[PDB]
């Protein structure tokens, strides 16, 4: 009761949802969060029944604490891989958000704290980030909505 | 072995991700018919399935027949009521090539639907569901749309 249900399933050793995420541009930087070595990105699990934009609003607002605009819908992204012996598989809706506030130093998840960072576009091609297909594809990206395809 | 739909019940609301096939030739949609209503062909993607390959077997299945995955058309968020149960779908829409000759009738289920070809400007004159695509297809511009819950 009033935990709304996610969309995401696990069934013996598979997982599948579907997911927002929150690509954070300002002066040419990505809004990122450093965690073990590899650098991530905003987001998480849609809830049943919500839209892609109203999860990334609000996940947003979990773990940066400010108000924003989902923006421009970048790309639809099909993720599969294996972790551990159980297989993810997600779907994927990475938006340019728009933040109405000033995004704070630090950011949460699950109570774990770890630290903002905005990495030049140019430069997440020398990083750790994760998924890894945004190194080229933010820079290179040119306005149009595209789809993707991620596998290990 | 039988491998697990990307589709889950939880409560009265099921949600999940589907193939869609827009086979469109000679100016027309290929559609099937049931009481009266209009539908695509398509269904739920298999977990640890491309949205490609859902497609081409969701044709297979449905068609019997061959057929390339083309153009994506449409990455849909759709709502929707059936008989009191509440539906949350993302769906991919493909311009699906097909390799064979369409037949004259779909299978789903082991209930067969009679098909027909129907000119793209005339879809908004038949109860097709879903239902965007009575003005998102004949107004398609070769670009991939994302089509949003209201």
């Amino acid at each position: 009761a009033m935990t709304q249900q996610d969309f995401r399933t696990k069934v013996d050793n598979t997982v599948f949802g579907v997911r927002a995420t929150a690509l954070i541009v300002q002066n040419h930087k990505l809004l990122v969060t450093k965690d073990k070595g590899k650098y991530y990105t905003i987001g998480g699990a849609i809830q049943v029944n919500e839209s892609t934009e109203d999860a990334v609003v609000r996940e947003v607002k979990e773990e940066l604490g400010v108000k924003a605009q989902a923006g421009q819908l970048a790309f639809v992204v099909e993720n599969r891989f294996e972790v551990d012996g159980v297989s993810y598989h997600n779907i994927e809706f990475h938006y340019l958000v728009d933040l109405l506030e000033d995004a704070p130093l630090t950011m949460q998840e699950d109570e774990k704290r770890q630290p903002c960072e905005w990495i030049d576009l140019d430069k997440l091609q020398n990083i750790q980030l994760v998924p890894v297909f945004l190194k080229t594809a933010l820079p290179d990206w040119e306005g149009q909505l595209r789809h993707i395809h991620l596998e290990e």
